[PDB]
């Protein structure tokens, strides 16, 4: 049952807990994704990133999320566009049939961020959609963030607050910055969005490692770092990572025990299970659990 | 673009070519095989076991579809319903909109198939959907066969002949019984569907033990068995087992060569194009493309 993304954020904003943004590239994920809302009685923010979109193709990505909608009439479900890189490609997501689309011009200085920022606001909303941007520099200045929210007039800002990611990557550990986040909370007064923040749970990592898989590369950041951001006023976190690795975690699993399987649904039924239960406990983490 | 499953056979049957039945269990298979039937301009006749449609739930299985068909409007589909086991499961079917239906009683004596078998007739003819059925008994009598199709008035017929399957499995290598094939279908003269005839490809085989699988037990048979029915006049030829292979053999492989991998679109998209080719080469084989 799809919703404007910001009815769903801001409830979120106002009542201070956060719903995780669960992206999905198959029916594999959105199933998952589906059933684990259902089981924790929490809203629904559905992402597709460029390349999902690219994979599937945007009449599928729709029309799937559509076609679970009515399974699951019960459960408020905002379709964002994860990253959208150009004016154009938001606008197809809109016309597609999105409630939400974010465009990332966070690479680019202040005033071409706002500029292309404001176009994407302005066609989407005409259209009853809500719009995520992104501002950083570095971590990103309060009276800034500000500023950029007043005149593109944004629903969601996903601010550099500690997370190496995107045009913000830097070398070290990554750490929340919660009177910056807090401050610009106060300034800007909207849905906040976590970006980069990957937890890798423990028990999802040792059984990514238990199947043979090698995480060096792929840290996350405690579960306190979610918790803590989600104090300081987001309302939105992005959740992609953790849902791959217990998701292929079990692919790799059943790969190993029987060299003869070749029974799809042998493979990505505990796939999915795994990738559920991550959902699941992301959601009571963040407390969009027994929201609906 | 769905079509009922008779309109597709019956055109094989009249010109003597085969069209093969492609199953699909989720998006990944289905995108495949709609890829292959527009690359080799060929009819599809998409399949769903009881067992994709309980994973995939009705609901997904034929929206997928039909977001698939619009995709390519110019080629014909029929979604059948792979070996129902119950009227009722069939009736689901088509009350989902399944364009053809198989219902398999042959491991029932001749009066108990023909009666379930009549009775399903009744239901989908009256909503205009195509009907299977399977007949045997050890190898079909040709004037049994004759008999059942007469009196049941289905649509495309099974019979047993010398393929190990379903109820009338067997020890040795099986041999196709040619001139038994050609009295059924002399008696019958409706199209003809083959059962449990897994021809896995050299490349597809090697592929699936390169990447460490284990194939003790799926032998299979030759090229030239499926040819020779297809000369016989059988006219539909179940194909699951050659495209499950050739899909997890390449998620074997992703999974084998980089344990950091946990991309699903990196698993999958090669899992595709294995697939796709696997039912591009079985259309041309049995003689289903260029016929759109
Ligand atoms: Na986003
Ligand atoms: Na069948
Ligand atoms: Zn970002
Ligand atoms: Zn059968």
């Amino acid at each position: 049952m799809l919703v404007k993304g910001n009815e769903i954020l801001l409830k979120a904003h106002k009542e201070g807990y956060g719903v995780g943004a669960f992206n999905f590239v198959n029916f594999e994920m959105l199933n998952a994704i589906f059933e684990a809302g259902n089981e924790e009685n929490s809203p629904l923010f559905i992402q597709a990133s460029e390349g999902a979109i690219k994979y599937m193709g945007i009449d599928m990505a729709v029309g799937m999320v559509k076609i679970m909608c009515e399974r699951y009439p019960h459960i408020p479900v905002a379709l964002h566009l994860d990253h959208g890189t150009t004016f154009e490609s938001c606008e197809k997501a809109v016309k597609a049939g999105f409630t939400s689309v974010m465009i990332d011009a966070s690479h680019h200085a202040f005033e071409e961020n706002l500029e292309l920022t404001s176009k994407v606001v302005k066609m989407a909303h005409n259209a009853g959609v809500s719009v995520e941007a992104e501002l950083g520099r570095v971590l990103v200045n309060p009276k800034e963030a500000e500023q950029f929210v007043k005149e593109s007039q944004v629903d969601y800002l996903a601010p550099a607050i500690g997370t190496s990611h995107g045009a913000f990557k830097f070398k070290g550990e990554p750490k929340l910055d919660f009177e910056r986040l807090q401050e610009v909370k106060r300034l800007t007064n909207i849905p906040l969005v976590l970006h980069g923040a990957s937890a890798i749970p423990d028990n999802v990592r040792k059984s990514y490692l238990d199947a043979g898989g090698d995480l060096k590369g792929s840290k996350g950041v405690p579960f306190e770092f979610l918790q803590e951001s989600v104090k300081g006023g987001i309302n939105k976190v992005n959740t992609d990572t953790d849902l791959r690795i217990a998701f292929i975690a079990e692919v790799r699993k059943v790969a190993n025990e029987d060299k003869s399987q070749f029974d799809l649904r042998k493979f990505f039924s505990p796939a999915q299970l795994a990738l559920k239960n991550v959902v699941k406990e992301r959601m009571k983490l963040l407390g969009s659990a027994n929201k609906i």
